[PDB]
Formats: structure tokens, C-alpha cells, sequence
């Protein structure tokens, strides 16, 4: 009753803020996911749960943790991954960075940034924070150097994911450059 809308909603809350990997589930830039898919994900935990109890559980928040647009959901606040929740497209960089372990850089240099789980790529305005960012994944980092024009100009638009991160569908080979 009570509890039973308390325990599926601080799920529902760590899914869509925290780890979608964890069940699968793939946020577009606007970190919505579909809700048939959130269902099906929260099924495996409480079997209970229907697009209606969801539904209910987004009416009824207090805080305003939630918001469905059509058939998708996502929660409106605390990210834990990069997001762009107004589709705020990034027009003036020119230049863009990514931190790649040195292991990880036959594939990427062959095949661009691709996304993995996920909908998109995340990329930094400054190229120490594209290296930090890499250094979590692995040593010997190398710095990619991304053409922003090179990308628009392919149909890829850019979006604000706070800060100086910036996130993108993919970065093909050909708008990618090394750098030390
Ligand atoms: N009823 C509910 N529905 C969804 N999520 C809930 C929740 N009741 C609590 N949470 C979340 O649990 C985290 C720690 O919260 P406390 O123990 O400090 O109160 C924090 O989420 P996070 O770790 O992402 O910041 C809270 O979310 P919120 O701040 O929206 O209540």
C-alpha cells in the first residue's frame, strides 16, 4: 500500500538517475526511457508492478522526482550519468575531447566512439577533464581531439550535459585527430 509504492519508487528513482545498464535499459539525450521497458525492468524485482502503478507513482510524487512525455519516462533531477534534459544543443565549440586508455585505442581508432549500453557518447570541452574522465577506465591515456564542425556537419548535433560535458550519437573516425 503504502510501502509497496515507497520500495518500487526508490528503484524506479536509482534506474532512471543512477544505473539503467544494471536492467538493460538505454536513456536517450534527455535521459527519458520508454516505459514499457521500466516495467519490464522493475517486474524482475516486483513482479506486481503495471504501466498503471507507474503511472500512479509519477502522479502522486511529492517532490516531483519523475515525468512521463508520451510513452517515456525519466526522472526530472540527480543524475549520476550525463544527460541533457532540454536538448540544449552545444552550436559554438569548435573542438572537442576524449581520454581513451591506450589498450582501448585500436578499436576506437578504426571504429570512432561508438556507444556501448548506452544511446550516445560523452565527450568534455577541456581536454584535462576528457583525460581524467579516461584515467578512470584505464592507464596511459590518450587524448582524442574531436572536430565539433566535422560532426554537425555529419548530422550529429551536440548537447549540453553540463558543466563542460558535452554528449553526442557517435564520433566517426573521420572527425577524430590523436594528440599526446
Ligand atoms: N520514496 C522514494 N522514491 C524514490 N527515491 C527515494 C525515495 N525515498 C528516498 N529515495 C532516494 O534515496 C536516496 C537517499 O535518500 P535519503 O536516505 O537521504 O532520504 C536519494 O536518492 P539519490 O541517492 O539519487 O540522491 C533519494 O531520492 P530523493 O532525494 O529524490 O528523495
Amino acid at each position: 500500500m503504502k510501502p509497496e509504492r515507497k520500495r518500487v519508487s526508490k528503484l524506479m528513482a536509482y534506474i532512471l538517475r543512477h544505473s539503467p545498464e544494471e536492467f538493460g535499459l538505454r536513456p536517450d539525450v534527455e535521459g527519458f526511457v520508454s516505459l514499457n521497458e521500466l516495467v519490464n525492468a522493475l517486474k524482475t524485482v516486483y513482479p506486481e508492478v503495471t504501466e498503471e502503478f507507474v503511472r500512479e507513482i509519477v502522479e502522486n510524487d511529492p517532490k516531483g522526482r519523475y515525468e512521463i512525455r508520451g510513452d517515456r519516462i525519466r526522472a526530472r533531477y540527480g543524475h549520476s550519468f550525463p544527460v541533457s534534459l532540454d536538448h540544449e544543443e552545444d552550436t559554438e565549440s569548435r573542438f572537442l575531447y576524449h581520454g581513451t586508455p591506450r589498450r582501448n585505442l585500436p578499436s576506437i581508432l578504426k571504429e570512432g566512439l561508438k556507444p556501448m549500453k548506452r544511446q550516445y557518447v560523452h565527450v568534455s570541452t577541456d581536454k584535462i577533464e576528457a583525460l581524467e574522465t579516461g584515467r578512470r577506465h584505464g592507464r596511459e591515456v590518450v587524448l582524442l581531439v574531436i572536430d565539433a564542425e566535422c560532426l554537425r556537419k555529419r548530422g550529429f548535433k551536440i548537447y549540453k550535459a553540463g558543466k563542460n560535458v558535452r554528449i553526442v550519437e557517435r564520433v566517426p573516425p573521420d572527425c577524430i585527430t590523436l594528440a599526446v
